[PDB]
């Protein structure tokens, strides 16, 4: 039975509003309702992995697991295996996979981050799960960020705290946060970003939604605007939104948005908003295609509607050769020519590079680069032709061209990372000097760039 080169992944996010679900929620797992929906002809085809994020979840883990498993069994006639479940307060993540994947999944990690301080510590934060699927690392983050139309900056801060402190994936990747640890990272939840229009425009917004005219609302969506200004979710993707705002509804219908200020809302307006979102970030040149992104129409227990997204994701096999794993394959090498880092820093320490990849036996430290002054005030760290020759464990191009090199640029003085990025080995040619590039981030903010040339030697 051959190893897959593609899997499909279901991502669900639902703020349950502290209410039990209705008896039928199959529409969610079938990607049926509004937006980019799944074709009817696929309804019996199981996804490989289902990742369910809930917020304001009033159920026990046992209660929700029974509903989820019985839901998927009704749809697919398959009894899914539980990979992981993790709850922080009323924020929960469940990972279910087809039984045939049980011996393809390993290195399961779970963690949570609590956001805020004092007042603002106690119900917001994130849960996450990571694991290996054969040769491919997968990470999943469900976050419930700070609420309220006037707190977009707090939401951005919550995002930076979650990506700094959530401890998932390979702990040997010590310079790298979750935004660099996974082949594919999915980040979803009640992100709580709002449509930033005046309160007086509530009925106008409702009108627009009834006409399915979302353009003038999406142009004021705080997540889209904050992402365009590079304030949050830098280098993440989101599918185009073609479904109605998923918040705030009157319960037990979808006919009414409940936006007016009430004691129960702290006297805050809740204009219709896309609170409930799915974003992703995959390593460069890895296949990832969003095949659905929408909301259900028929699950009305909460003041939020469930959101679904599905993806085709490229995966690789657990490669064995005669040589690696457990030695190098001298027929393979990675060389770097004419490389330089450009850093936004005001500092003047010397810098060196670290190269991390599962195609290496362990990470590789470079020599210090040569600091020059850039013509516009920047720091340019020149490596020229000084970078070490990297020795992969396997030389077969079917393996090596699918790999990635993570780069950290570190201060000689403190050994702290000033920037992290990633280079694909999916090159146009081998034995050929070719341009490489990655932006560099630190705590998920832009700190610079790394560029130069690469020359990859494989066994072919
Ligand atoms: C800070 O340490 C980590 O990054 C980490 C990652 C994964 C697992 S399972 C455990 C710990």
């Amino acid at each position: 039975q051959p190893e897959p080169d593609m899997i499909t992944i279901f991502i669900g996010t639902w703020n349950m509003g502290n209410a039990p679900p209705p008896k039928k929620i199959t529409s969610w797992f079938l990607s049926k309702g509004q937006g980019k929906t799944r074709d009817d002809s696929a309804d019996y085809i199981p996804h490989d992995i289902y990742v369910i994020g809930t917020q304001e979840d009033p159920l026990s883990e046992k209660e929700w697991l029974e509903i989820l498993k019985h839901s998927l069994q009704e749809i697919t006639s398959v009894t899914f295996k539980t990979v992981a479940i993790h709850t922080l307060w009323n924020i929960r993540i469940v990972v279910l996979a087809k039984p045939e994947h049980e011996n393809r999944i390993s290195h399961i990690c779970t963690d949570n981050v609590k956001t805020g301080i004092a007042n603002t510590l106690g119900n917001k934060g994130a849960v996450g799960v990571s694991f290996m699927f054969n040769g491919t690392s997968l990470g999943f983050v469900n976050s419930h960020l700070t609420s309220g139309s006037e707190k977009k900056l707090r939401r951005n801060q919550n995002y930076m705290n979650i990506l700094r402190f959530l401890a998932l994936g390979d702990k040997k990747l010590s310079p790298f946060n979750i935004t660099h640890r996974f082949t594919h990272l999915f980040w979803f939840g009640d992100l709580n970003y709002r449509v930033d229009l005046p309160t007086w425009e509530a009925e106008t917004i409702i009108q627009k939604i009834k006409q399915q005219q979302y353009a003038d609302l999406l142009s004021h969506d705080q997540l889209l605007t904050e992402r365009r200004e590079q304030k949050v979710f830098l280098h993440f993707e989101e599918e185009e939104i073609t479904f109605a705002p998923t918040y705030r509804f009157e319960r037990l219908t979808r006919d009414k948005y409940a936006y007016t200020k009430q004691k129960a809302t702290g006297m805050k307006y809740n204009l219709p908003s896309w609170c409930d979102r799915v974003l992703w970030k995959s390593y460069p040149l890895v296949h990832v295609v969003c095949q659905s992104y929408g909301s259900t129409s028929d699950i009305m227990t909460s003041d939020h509607s469930p959101v679904f997204a599905t993806f085709e994701a490229g995966v690789t096999s657990q490669f064995v050769s005669k040589n690696g794993p457990g030695t190098v394959d001298s027929q393979g090498q990675i060389e770097f020519l004419r490389c330089y880092a450009t850093l936004k820093t005001k500092s003047q320490t010397k810098f060196y590079l670290e190269f991390h990849s599962s195609c290496l036996e362990s990470f590789v430290k470079s020599q210090e680069g040569e600091n020059e002054e850039g013509s516009e005030g920047e720091l340019v760290v020149k490596f020229g032709e000084t970078l070490p020759k990297l020795k992969p464990i396997i030389s077969d191009p079917e393996y090596l061209l699918d790999q990635h090199i993570l780069i950290s640029i570190k201060s000689s003085d403190s050994d702290e990372s000033y920037g992290e990025g990633c280079i694909a080995l999916r090159l146009e040619a081998t034995e050929t000097q070719l341009p490489i590039y990655t932006p560099l981030t630190h705590h998920g903010e832009l700190t610079g760039h790394f560029q130069g040339e690469i020359k990859l030697q494989t066994s072919q």
